[PDB]
């Protein structure tokens, strides 16, 4: 017949084919390859988004990486010897605007490390799932955990209450706890512990949080900027027309004086030229591209949008350039010039630190990671099994036990490599729809991730306005869970709304979850007391 | 029979009873009285929320009512004569933090005007609807337009692009345009101009916008404050631990110098004591009270939460007091002492100004007022028409023609009195469910508004944390429309998501409408272009 059919039958009748149960699942080798290719195309936006998001966290970079700066900007620090001229020792404010060049270079190195870490974590998770669980599921650092880890647990450039190393330890212990509870069967009980409206609306809240991130400046396309009165207004003015803010002291006359040691923001206040930034409009074009490719059921929509925006931003002397005419931009372009590079993780791998265990914020982050991972994986795996028709009458799909252990072990491995918790993407369904039934789909995705490595220079040059629209569209897709909330019932609507609005507004998944659970408990206190009195017999 | 039955038969058979068609609609006098009482209780929260929101707009007064202040705060301006001592002439910054005592005396006076304007607009609108349309519908300044008018069109203390007087002309002309198109039958044609996903998700977007306002400081309970890195984090620290912000100029050193003339914010940045403000926790208790009363189907749920929080805030020497131990607090308490007062509108009535017609921002507000009023009234009026069973096979309910002109005429009257556009409340369904069928229900509601006056001192003493939870809980109810969006269709989900998320984030109803309509048009260009070619014949 055809060489393709010969390869298919040879693989299916081989030892590997029987090990992967290719014949028993009605697909042998080319269907698995196509399913893996489709899954990788649909999920490969993570290679950009996760790396950029976790890089905004600052990584292991600290004040010790900040170089001393001269008294005047016109003199390079080596020539900073003269009358009235001195070297300014860096403090905590070196991490934030204006960012110390040494810290920025360290953050770029951390970005390369995090690209490699994302690739390696996705590869290892896919290999573990394909081999030990034998399911067509691809694993990679999850988006919700990505944003929560970067901008809430650690904060922008380590401005949060938990350091990057302590957050890595939190992710590691979270993965260990998830593996422990999965190995016994308490995972379903801890999943049912979360109230149904809160559990359903957590996905929509995380989507709103991701879209809000995609609508910021250092994070996405802009269009949302600081407002003195409303706190938030229309951004997307050019970067030349953005100014910083610092805390001040008011009085009864108006002597607004600067607060010494205040944490100056980035460039978030637009003075003029609203809706005129070319980077925002390039992001909008990428958003339109991804939206049309999603409408047309085109696999790799976010890939195409990110690639288009990044390629437009790769030109050197434009207003949308990813390599500005600065020392940092020159270094970024120099690294981008070498298309291929085998980058070795230097600062991020094995950067765990268990020093902050006794702190409450560490355990808040750990519990939020654990609940997000449990709910996400429980929903996703069973949705996949219903997609692949692996669900029996009992509601199980055979390899679920090893699937959950694979997810937890991949979380632990990714924490060791220095990334936010990794989980099974819903994009895996794209492979299942293509005919993927065995673990060879996961192995194909892992090989594609391997080929994604060696392109770290090509991936480290992706600007914020390219990260941008993928975040908003991920929010759009995650917003579909709102239809499962009984909005007519206030005991269901109010907790769901509280979660859904507190995740983007408080800008924290943990705070949204806490508020939703608290509101649910408070609103059901009356009903629970009534049923308790009835059970005791005081009421009929 | 009983004495009550005698009243029902006498009124029903009288000239008034036949004029109102009490017999023909199977309810004569007491049912209308209970329906009017039920509608008013479910709606009376607007007596508190509307005036408080529109007061933050700054009202009709300018810097011209800011008093000159002495150079040092320790000397009253009359004694500001000495060496190195001078009177500081007020500038634009007198309106904002720190607020000039002269301008703070406006908002207290303006709030009293807006309380009467809220009642008089509600009273006149109900009477017009009850008499000319003969429907059990109550009219009041609509929550959809209050916040947009105050915080977006005019801005906080007149910081927006349109003055309060010019915004009143926008409402006045909006009422005239709405009356004209309704009178000629083109209202339905303009209603279908807005795309379906944008029209449905605009209600959810305004609810998120209102709930966000309920989570601010000058607007609601707090819990959302400024963040140097994320622009929003967890507020609800005590007012003593909140600090202002001013724009600064960064460099390559760190010499952040204050930007002269910068617009200093309020007190939005928490330094310490997060989740410790008693006023936020008092608001949370009021949130729980309304939430349970909403769960238990208790009419007037939002009154009880507002009244409870306001009553606790009426004590003089607490941390949740509405009358702080200041000159403004003493004056506010002094007015609160007289329980009854017949306040006469002095600054707000007849404060129209057509000077800003040529400006683009005037027409952006005018069109947004028109579409919000058109979509709200069309959706709201036909909503109760099913409740009262007035809809025939053709889809109209007899008095619909005068129902829309009653709404439009009341908008013109409300603008003359100086309030945000008034509309038919969905809370009118409460009286209809109680049996209200004629215009006597609206007249009964209008009479309750007469009693709402003579209590302006009792209503002007309502703190921000009392407005608070009603704003959040209104957003919960308006959130139920998301279930009508086809979230699986990206051509419907993306425009709906953009409409829904831009209203709180850009903090503007107009921007959410523009972005959602713009994204809808772009996402349908391929479909419209393909269909257009088929009509031309180039494609099959
Ligand atoms: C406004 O009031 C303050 C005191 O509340 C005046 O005092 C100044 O305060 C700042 C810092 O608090 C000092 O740097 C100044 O040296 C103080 N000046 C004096 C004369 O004491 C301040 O002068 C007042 N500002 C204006 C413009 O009048
Ligand atoms: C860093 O460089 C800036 C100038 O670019 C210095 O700014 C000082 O403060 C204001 C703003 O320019 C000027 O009036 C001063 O003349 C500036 N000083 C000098 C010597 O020019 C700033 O001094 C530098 N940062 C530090 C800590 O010295
Ligand atoms: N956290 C997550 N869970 C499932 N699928 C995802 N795709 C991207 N992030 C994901
Ligand atoms: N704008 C509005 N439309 C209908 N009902 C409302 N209730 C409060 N505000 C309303």
């Amino acid at each position: 017949p055809k060489l393709l059919n010969r390869l298919n039958t040879y693989v299916g009748s081989s030892r590997v084919g029987k090990r992967f149960k290719l014949a028993e699942r009605n697909s042998t080798f080319t269907t698995e390859l196509r399913a893996g290719t489709a899954t990788f195309l649909t999920m490969a936006y993570i290679l950009a988004v996760n790396a950029s998001i976790l890089s905004d966290s600052g990584g292991t970079c600290s004040v010790s990486d900040c170089i001393p700066l001269c008294s005047n900007p016109a003199i390079e620090p080596s020539q900073c010897t003269g009358p009235g001229l001195r070297l300014i020792q860096p403090d905590v404010s070196c991490k934030f605007n204006p960012v110390n060049p040494g810290y920025a270079a360290c953050v770029e190195e951390i970005r390369k490390d995090l690209i490699v870490a994302t690739v390696a974590a996705s590869l290892i998770g896919c290999v573990i799932m394909g081999l030990m669980a034998n399911l067509p599921l691809a694993l990679a650092p999850g988006m919700g955990t990505n944003a929560y880890f970067a901008y809430t647990v650690v904060g922008f450039h380590g401005s949060g209450s938990i350091s990057y190393r302590t957050a890595l330890a939190a992710v590691f212990i979270e993965g260990l706890i998830f593996l422990f509870i999965s190995a016994i069967g308490f995972r379903a009980k801890l999943a049912k512990l979360v109230p149904k409206p809160v559990r359903i609306s957590s996905s929509a809240g995380i989507g709103l949080f991701l879209a809000f991130i995609g609508l910021q400046n250092n994070q996405g396309i802009g269009l949302v900027g600081y407002s003195p009165s409303t706190l938030v207004t229309l951004a997307a003015c050019p970067a030349s027309s953005r100014i910083s803010l610092a805390p001040v002291i008011t009085s009864a006359n108006g002597t607004v004086s600067l607060l010494a040691g205040g944490s100056v923001s980035g460039d978030i206040m637009c003075i003029h030229g609203r809706m005129e930034s070319p980077t925002f409009w390039l992001g909008i074009v990428g958003f339109v591209i991804i939206a049309y490719c999603l409408v047309k059921n085109v696999k790799g929509a976010m890939i195409y949008g990110i690639v288009f925006v990044t390629a437009v931003s790769w030109f050197r002397n434009t207003e949308v350039t990813a390599f500005p005419n600065t020392s940092a931009g020159d270094a970024a372009h120099d690294y981008f010039k070498k298309i291929v590079d085998v980058h070795v993780i230097k600062h991020t791998a094995g950067a765990l630190s268990f020093s902050g265990i006794n702190k409450g914020h560490f355990w808040e982050a750990l519990v939020t990671f654990l609940y997000v991972d449990i709910l996400d994986t429980t929903g996703t795996l069973y949705s996949m099994a219903r997609f692949a028709g692996f669900v029996d009458e009992k509601g199980d799909f055979a390899g679920q036990y090893f699937a959950f252990m694979s997810d937890a072990s991949a979380i632990v491995i990714g924490s060791l490599l220095g990334t936010s918790p990794v989980t099974v993407f819903i994009e895996s369904s794209t492979g299942i729809r293509e005919g993927g039934r065995t673990g060879l789909t996961a192995i194909t995705v892992a090989v594609y991730f391997l080929l994604a490595m060696f392109f770290t220079p090509l991936l480290a040059s992706i600007p914020a306005w390219a990260v941008g629209p993928p975040l908003i569209l991920v929010g759009v897709m995650m917003m579909k869970s709102v239809t499962e909330i009984d909005w007519e019932d206030m005991r269901e609507a109010i907790p769901a709304f509280v979660t859904m609005i507190l995740m983007p507004l408080t800008y924290s998944v943990a705070y949204g979850l806490i508020g939703g659970i608290g509101s649910y408990v408070v609103l059901h206190l009356w009903d629970w007391g009534e049923e308790g009195l009835v059970k005791l017999g005081f009421l009929k």
